[PDB]
């Protein structure tokens, strides 16, 4: 039955490469503290270079899981409180309307007036500040979820301030080493550049992620399959990790509110396990991801939880899912974006099939 993991991944993930003309894929499963790595295709088409365990992929919004973790770590070191407001850490925002939004609300997208992206004209340090100064409320604060790069991006920048280090150094010098990660970066160094995949766009042109305002906390991490698998292992089995990072991790698992069947935890999305396929699919529906939705308090506290997160940049897809009580998880990394539904559906069949 260990011998079936490979066959399951070939049945469910492998056809997506022909169907979506994807150059390269890495799929990892972890089960009962045993890791399985499946690699497909090429990290770079023009160089005929294979996907392998050194291959670095862009994680996109799976990056928000690291930001959430950095938030949990800073809360439990007493550097921040989730009841604080950003003006306490970014002086220049004190007494402004955005300083009525607390850090949890920023992290969990409920400021009530923040869209998916910054405006394209917002780019520099000063334009970012200016944007947050000029910010004014729209929906009642804390009542409306709209998925948002600037919201969690500011939470990220506040966490770095509370730690007196820029955000990239928070991850690379504190958070990634505490998790045992060897090849995860906000900035891929010179000596690893030959391991960094090209991404491929919808016209199969090789591309990489562009700079943008507060990109690191929102979508700027790159990692390998083994690293991601270690991250899922941390999440599934955090007793082995330093106390500090354990408390951080636990903090990311606590659901804060519900949108019907989807609970919003810190970074992660949480569901009752077992979740139906449609529950997992509808979590990244146009309605949930693209438009405001009024949240409610958690009514049904799930006893057995599962967690997932999707991520995309223009050239890369990512999906990450784990279920504590089954001691199982999966990671998919592609260097071409494929529909979220496909990633979700393939992971559902594999994880169900293994028990
Ligand atoms: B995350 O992956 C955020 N998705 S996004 O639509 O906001 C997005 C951010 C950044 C890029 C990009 N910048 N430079 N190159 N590519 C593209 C898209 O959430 P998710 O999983 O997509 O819902």
């Amino acid at each position: 039955k260990d011998q079936e993991i490979k066959k399951l991944v070939d049945q469910n993930f492998k056809p997506l490469l022909e169907k979506y003309d994807v150059p390269g894929m890495a799929v990892g499963v972890i089960q009962n503290n045993k890791k399985y790595e499946m690699y497909y295709g090429l990290q770079s088409v023009q160089d005929k270079k294979a996907v392998n365990s050194n291959t670095i992929f862009e994680l996109g919004s799976v990056s928000k899981l690291f930001t959430a973790t950095a938030g949990g770590y800073a809360k439990n070191k007493g550097k921040i409180s989730f009841d604080d407001t950003p003006g306490k850490y970014w002086k220049e925002l004190k007494n402004t309307p955005i300083d009525q939004v607390n850090l949890l609300q920023l992290a969990t997208y409920t400021s009530g007036n923040l869209a998916l992206q910054f405006p394209d004209e917002v780019q520099t340090d000063q334009q970012v500040l200016t944007f947050f100064k000029d910010w004014k409320p729209k929906n009642p604060i804390g009542e409306y979820r709209q998925y948002s790069n600037p919201s969690i991006g500011l939470f990220g920048k506040v966490v770095a301030l509370s730690m007196n280090k820029p955000f990239d150094q928070v991850l690379e010098k504190t958070i990634f080493p505490a998790l045992g990660l060897k090849h995860s970066y906000v900035n891929v160094p010179k000596t690893q550049m030959q391991n960094y995949a090209f991404g491929y766009n919808q016209e199969n042109q090789p591309i990489r992620v562009n700079p943008g305002p507060l990109d690191a906390p929102a979508y700027g991490v790159k990692s390998t399959l083994p690293d991601m698998l270690s991250f899922i292992h941390a999440n599934l089995n955090p007793q082995k990790y330093p106390t500090d990072i354990q408390r951080a991790i636990n903090e990311t698992h606590q659901g804060r509110y519900q949108v019907n069947t989807m609970y919003q935890a810190l970074g992660w999305e949480e569901f009752s396990y077992p979740a139906t396929l449609q529950t997992l699919l509808d979590s990244n529906s146009e309605q949930i991801v693209m438009k405001p939705n009024k949240v409610t308090a958690i009514s049904k506290e799930p006893s057995v939880k599962m967690y997932h997160k999707t991520g995309s940049t223009s050239g890369f897809g990512t999906y990450v899912v784990f279920i504590p009580k089954e001691n199982i998880g999966l990671v998919m990394l592609t260097n071409k974006r494929i529909p979220n539904e496909e990633r979700i559906k393939a992971a559902y069949v594999v994880l169900n099939a293994i028990k």
